[PDB]
């Protein structure tokens, strides 16, 4: 009986249509996503066959908004501002990149007939602390929102993957239950892998040699891999973990040389899309976009299989 018809505000590649989709709250919805992203929305609309509005979320009226007879409200704004050198300054407040997350609690959540019935924001734990969120917390409290927030990793849930990031849960109805975390079905890392990879996955001998010793290694046995950042393949520290076919676990090394061969190769978009959570015939494979363009979208996505989760707790007031 009861519709969610959501706002898929920054939908970027439609991880927040995902996780709703592949959980188990299993009533049938309708999205709405806004992004200014030509790429993202590419892969959007080839996955999703809709158009994604291209309206500047910085300005976008309420009147527009509320056309849109929407009920729901997804989003994971940009996570750019919200880190300690910005913050300790005082700067994500007034850092351009926020501005359109502020807009929408600003100047449209406050003016709304009908406020969305739930609402779902994603972003990087250090948002939790941001000035930026400390008022949109306060506005959601001044319009009688109920807000449960987690800061929480994909290996909490059995996922192989460490992506921690922080989840606000907000709506009108006050939480009866207490949140709840289930383990997925058991899974390795050799669940994701492709079984096939071309040779130009594979890490160049050039570049083991001078930085082969910065990279998180991992085999198909091992505990996780790291978190999947933008730059992946393109800067070696801090933007995903590498992957060793030859070792179950990878067993680490004292020089560069020692890494020359043990076949080390990058994942592949569709790993990490897989691993993700992502549907299995979802892919970012967008005819013309190269695999760095796919890299940055991928990096910049959710984790589907938490997401799903939370809002199955999100909206637990729509059962029994
Ligand atoms: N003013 C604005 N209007 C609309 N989208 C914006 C915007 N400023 C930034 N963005 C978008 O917000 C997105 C943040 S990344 C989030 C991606 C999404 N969660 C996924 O699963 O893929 C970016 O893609 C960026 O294009």
């Amino acid at each position: 009986q009861k519709q969610v018809n959501v706002i898929e505000f920054f939908s970027g590649i439609g991880g927040l249509r995902s996780s709703y989709e592949r959980s188990s709250i299993n009533i049938n919805a309708t999205f709405i996503p806004f992004d200014i992203n030509e790429i993202a929305n590419k892969i959007y609309s080839k996955n999703f066959k809709e158009e994604v509005q291209v309206k500047n979320l910085d300005s976008i009226s309420i009147k527009q908004i509320e056309s849109l007879n929407c009920n729901t409200w997804f989003m994971s704004p940009p996570c750019q501002p919200y880190n300690n050198s910005i913050m300790s300054k005082h700067k994500d407040i007034n850092d351009p990149r926020a501005k359109s997350v502020l807009h929408l609690y600003r100047d449209i959540l406050p003016y709304l007939i009908n406020k969305p019935k739930h609402i779902f924001i994603e972003n990087v734990p250090l948002f939790k602390e941001s000035l930026v969120f400390k008022e949109i917390y306060n506005i959601l409290i001044k319009n009688q929102y109920y807000i449960k927030d987690i800061i929480c990793s994909p290996i909490d849930i059995g996922i192989p993957n460490s992506r921690t990031r922080y989840y606000v849960m907000a709506r009108l109805t006050p939480f009866k239950n207490e949140i709840q975390l289930h383990q997925e079905k058991e899974s390795m890392i050799s669940n994701y892998l492709d079984n096939n990879v071309n040779e130009s996955y594979s890490i160049p001998s050039d570049l083991i040699l001078k930085k082969g010793m910065l990279f998180d290694i991992v085999g198909k046995d091992d505990k996780r891999t790291c978190c999947f950042t933008k730059s992946y393949t393109k800067i070696v520290e801090g933007t995903g973990s590498i992957y060793c076919p030859i070792e179950p676990h990878f067993i680490p090394v004292k020089k560069a040389e020692d890494l020359l061969n043990k076949n080390l190769r990058y994942f592949t978009p569709n790993e990490i899309k897989k691993i993700h959570g992502f549907s299995s015939n979802f892919t970012t494979q967008i005819d013309g976009l190269t695999d760095k363009q796919q890299y940055q979208c991928l990096g910049n996505s959710v984790s589907c299989f938490v997401i799903a989760q939370l809002m199955e707790y999100l909206f637990d007031d729509l059962k029994e």
